């Protein structure tokens, strides 16, 4: 689940509690709210994306995608020309980049 | 989409390109890979989670959930005693915390 999912879980269960019939129901809803709150707590909300400094490691991580996008663009130009086979070969070269990042950060 | 979703989109579309029928298909796959790469780029990968400082803003953001969990726990104790009505009233007080965070970070 992502932050958005967790908020949906919070909102849904709050409404359940408002319409709740008995203690068991309220307990069940509150328990799920607690877990969702703690999962949401670990996320970076969209409004604070790009507002924090990146570590050297985080900078290198993000740089891997700049490499990948450059290679995707190379393949994309071939696809737009209609060179199916050469676009498929260019895609295969992406795997080098995929693997390099994984080895460091997965 | 979170990082894990984006990687699934990358992996799926890479395989599509390998088995692709035509130029339009390869183009569609590559376009989605480019967007997924750029969406993934904004994430913090799990291996670098506990390795980065939180900004003052990020610290305050996370603190909001500690407040919420404390209030959920207050309501939960009432639910476990069987005080349905008082547990429902305690849940309503959560909304103050919900709203405060939203006003700052949503
Ligand atoms: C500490 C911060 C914080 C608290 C506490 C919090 N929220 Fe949110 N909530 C957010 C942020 C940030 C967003 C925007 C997320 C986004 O843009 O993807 C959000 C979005 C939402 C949304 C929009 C729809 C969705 O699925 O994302 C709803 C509904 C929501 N919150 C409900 C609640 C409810 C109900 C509570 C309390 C029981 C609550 N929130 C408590 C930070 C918080
Ligand atoms: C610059 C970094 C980086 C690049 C580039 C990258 N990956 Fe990943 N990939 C990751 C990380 C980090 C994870 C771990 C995700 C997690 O735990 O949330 C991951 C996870 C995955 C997974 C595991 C399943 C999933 O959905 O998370 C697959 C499959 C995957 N990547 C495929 C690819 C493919 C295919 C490419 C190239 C087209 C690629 N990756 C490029 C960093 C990268
Ligand atoms: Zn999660
Ligand atoms: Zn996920
Ligand atoms: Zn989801
Ligand atoms: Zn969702
Ligand atoms: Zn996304
Ligand atoms: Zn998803
Ligand atoms: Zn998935």
């Amino acid at each position: 689940a992502d932050l958005e999912d967790n908020m949906e879980t919070l909102n849904d269960n709050l409404k359940v509690i408002e319409k709740a019939d008995n203690a068991a129901q309220v307990k069940d809803a509150l328990t799920k709210m607690r877990a969702a709150a703690l999962d949401a707590q670990k996320a970076t909300p969209p409004k604070l994306e790009d507002k924090s400094p990146d570590s050297p490691e985080m900078k290198d991580f993000r740089h891997g995608f700049d490499i990948l996008v450059g290679q995707i663009d190379d393949a994309l130009k071939l696809a737009n020309e209609g060179k199916v086979k050469e676009a498929q070969a260019a895609a295969e070269q992406l795997k080098t980049t995929c693997n390099a990042c994984h080895q460091k950060y997965r």
